[PDB]
């Protein structure tokens, strides 16, 4: 069996993917996507030509199955229902039996389980810093979000009982998370987006679907990992009554 990879959004655990997939002289294919247009037809050409054609399997790498896969592909994630399944730099590594050094397991923990991953194999301070910058920066957030960042923790944060809820124009979150941490429970949210984080996104998932499908939700990270909408699918009311009803959750 031949394989193919398509790549999904971009970061740092799936530039990490690319330096493997480089390495091992894999065929793959990546457009240079982003976490929020990580969709399977970005592939649709390579879908027909490798589709159901014998020798290949297709891997698809955290890519939204927005046209129906053909016979021969196979979905590697590690959200929503397989929210607790390795991450997908790992899934690939096992695919390929590829021993992931050092860094490569720091990367791997981080996209999976953040800095708390990272420090229960023992990371330093000095490593949990270079793989925070090196993963906001293969998001693509830039100088202005940074800025943004320190704005929306300074004039639009509040907490209420272990929770904060930060209100923010920003277009990359990342940046407020690890301005942040450590907290117990994170709640971030625009006019019509929301994600939040830390514990017991079971209840915060019950929530979320009186108000919208199961479609406009994604999660992941574990137990006490992260949980948001799809940006644009709510309306402003939707996410204003879904951030009271996560703060009731503190009564
Ligand atoms: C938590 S991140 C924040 C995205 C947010 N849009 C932003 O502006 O920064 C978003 C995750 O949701 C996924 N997602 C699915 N659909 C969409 C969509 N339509 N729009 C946006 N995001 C979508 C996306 O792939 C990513 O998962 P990943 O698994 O690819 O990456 C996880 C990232 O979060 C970090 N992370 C992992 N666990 C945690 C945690 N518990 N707390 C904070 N960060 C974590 C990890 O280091 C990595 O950088
Ligand atoms: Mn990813």
């Amino acid at each position: 069996k031949k394989h193919l990879f398509l790549l999904g959004g971009h970061d740092l655990a799936m530039q990490t993917i690319v330096q493997i997939l480089t390495d091992r002289n894999v065929i793959f294919k990546d457009r240079y996507l982003q976490w929020d247009n990580a969709l399977l037809s970005q592939y649709e050409e390579e879908i027909q030509q490798y589709g159901n054609k014998e020798p290949f399997i297709i891997y698809g790498v955290e890519l939204k199955e927005d046209i129906t896969p053909p016979t021969n592909y196979i979905r590697i994630d590690h959200h929503n229902e397989y929210a607790t399944y390795p991450s997908a730099l790992e899934q690939v590594a096992s695919i390929l039996d590829h021993p992931l050094n050092r860094y490569q397991t720091l990367v791997a923990a981080n996209d999976k389980a953040y800095i708390p991953g990272m420090l229960e194999i023992g990371a330093s301070h000095e490593e949990i810093n270079l793989i925070r910058q090196e993963d906001r920066k293969a998001q693509g957030v830039i100088e202005d979000d940074e800025k943004l960042a320190q704005e929306a923790i300074t004039n639009g944060t509040e907490k209420i009982g272990s929770l904060y809820v930060v209100f923010t124009t920003a277009n990359k979150f990342s940046p407020i998370c690890d301005r942040l941490y450590p907290y117990e429970k994170l709640l971030i949210y625009t006019p019509n987006e929301l994600i939040y984080y830390g514990k017991g996104i079971n209840s915060i998932q019950k929530i979320l679907k009186r108000y919208t499908p199961i479609s406009n939700i994604f999660w992941g990270g574990g137990i006490n990992g992260f949980i948001g909408t799809v940006r644009n699918r709510l309306t402003t009311n939707e996410i204003l009554n879904i951030v009271e009803q996560i703060k009731l959750l503190e009564l």
